[PDB]
């Protein structure tokens, strides 16, 4: 069969770190995971050293399977004596190998049992795959269908080319405020500010690398060191149930402001950034796949970046097909405003708050100016507008920390006390009824969609993709003889233009 070419990959070596990792709560369970971060910021940095990465990685988890393999016997108490004064029955002893010797340490040592062989798997196949990631009526419809296949790989591939540091700036969002768990407000800021700015696309990504996996590890060293060493006796004479929420009622975390909590799974309090992580080197690896491809063959396919090129401006009224070709890789650059004022509504839609309130008026501020120029006279100003106030939304939330039992200042009331909800209409950040962040992902599909605004406004400034979806101007062609840009489309003769 000789079909080998399909087993050559990394990502079941790479899987198997993180097996490993997972169960188990040990400090040498910290060093296969900080061996997969680094693996993933080389992958971010500069490849063709991680075959030597590999062997050292394997040479760790042979020293991994050395001191797991020296604590089978009474040597831990060798190992406190040679401890220097650092032993502590906890430093050294809830993570040295507590050998259970019916089931605990059979698991223990196959857990590192596959990812050694894995390990020499991979030194064996290494030399491989290297040399793909580097500059080098039965059969008839099986080999057709399978090159329609291709030709839906390709289709797929340049699809998913850009538009996924959209979908990768909208899942570490969705993770920002579905648990808001301050340390990644870097995170807020570094896409909120991607989006926008061009040239700080390739910027934020490697620094996200590099944040998310800080994280990463600032999630898992926390086994032993305990919440007590690290509250808030309530006043009585603002609500009735004041002291029931979260500051005057348990005892607060001051590491939880921080993004701090040991939960019981040990992975499922940190899928958030590990897929984060994932979707990030997935990102990097398939802009590397479009490099694999640029080795052997074009990809520029048309001066704006675009999917399926062969539907033109002037293909656009021939048939169908190359009409739904032109309205995939052109739609948004017809119609990006009308989405960009939908999505403002979509803000109105779901919030319907006071800093919302903003929105509309700054929505009417864009409507009032009619035509397409006396926007884009306004436009950055109010893209850049909105991601301060997308950054100031998400300072807010926090005020002062609960750490600190200094309260925010709307028990005093202003001599007229408000209820609960005025204090919720009004995004006011406090700690009975917590602001609801989740409800920002809107105006962060709204921040997303005025920031590629940018680019349809910069095709009016820029000649190199008018020959491919031209002019967009708002003005129409009075006192003329014939302007006729387009034939007379009135009567069918086609199945597009009776769409038309």
């Amino acid at each position: 069969v000789t079909g080998i070419y399909v087993k050559y990959w990394i990502y079941v070596c790479a899987g198997m770190f993180i097996v490993v990792s997972f169960a188990v709560y040990k400090i040498v369970y910290m060093f296969l995971f900080l061996l997969c971060l680094t693996l993933f910021q080389v992958y971010y940095t500069l490849w063709r050293k991680l075959l030597r990465v590999f062997w050292w990685l394997v040479v760790a988890y042979t020293m991994l399977v050395l001191i797991a393999v020296y604590t089978f016997q009474f040597q831990d108490f060798p190992t406190y004596w040679r401890n220097l004064t650092g032993f502590t029955d906890e430093q050294l002893g809830d993570l040295g190998l507590e050998q259970f010797s019916v089931s605990e340490l059979f698991s223990s040592i196959l857990i590192p049992g596959f990812f050694l062989l894995a390990c020499i798997l991979q030194l064996h196949y290494f030399h491989r795959p290297f040399m793909q990631l580097t500059d080098l009526r039965l059969l008839d419809l099986a080999a057709s269908f399978s090159a329609v296949l291709t030709r839906i790989q390709v289709f797929v591939r340049r699809l998913l080319e850009l538009h996924v540091f959209k979908l990768v700036a909208l899942y570490t969002v969705w993770v920002a405020l579905k648990e808001v768990s301050v340390m990644n407000l870097l995170l807020v800021v570094l896409w909120a500010f991607a989006l926008p700015y061009p040239r700080f696309r390739p910027m934020a990504s490697c620094l996200s690398t590099v944040w998310t996996c800080i994280i990463i590890v600032c999630k898992m060293l926390y086994q032993l060191k305990i919440v007590n060493p690290h509250n808030c006796t309530e006043p009585f004479p603002q609500p009735l149930e004041i002291n029931q929420s979260l500051l005057y009622r348990g005892p607060v975390d001051p590491a939880n402001w921080f993004g701090v909590r040991k939960g019981y799974p040990n992975l499922g309090y940190i899928q958030n950034h590990l897929q984060i992580l994932l979707l990030l080197v997935f990102e990097a690896v398939v802009y590397r796949r479009q490099e694999h491809y640029r080795r052997q063959h074009q990809q520029a396919p048309l001066p704006a970046q675009a999917v399926c090129a062969d539907g033109t401006r002037q293909r656009l009224d021939q048939d169908l097909l190359s009409c739904l070709k032109y309205f995939i890789n052109f739609f948004f650059y017809k119609f990006g405003l009308e989405i960009c004022f939908l999505m403002a509504v979509n803000v109105i839609g779901q919030r319907m708050n006071f800093m919302v309130i903003l929105h509309g008026c700054w929505l009417v501020a864009i409507l009032t100016r009619r035509r397409r120029e006396a926007i884009a006279r306004l436009w950055p100003n109010y893209c850049l507008f909105l991601t301060l106030f997308l950054l100031y939304q998400y300072l807010l939330c926090l005020g002062m920390p609960p750490a600190l039992c200094i309260d925010y200042p709307w028990r005093w009331s202003k001599a007229i006390p408000m209820n609960s909800a005025l204090i919720k209409w009004l995004y006011l950040p406090d700690f009975f009824r917590a602001p609801n962040s989740t409800n920002l992902i809107s105006d962060f599909l709204l921040l997303l969609c005025a920031s590629q605004q940018w680019q349809v406004f910069s095709a009016e400034r820029t000649e190199e993709w008018q020959r491919m979806a031209g002019i967009n101007t708002d003005h129409l062609e009075p006192l003329r003889g014939e302007p006729n840009p387009i034939p007379n489309f009135i009567h069918c003769r086609s199945y597009l233009d009776m769409l038309k």
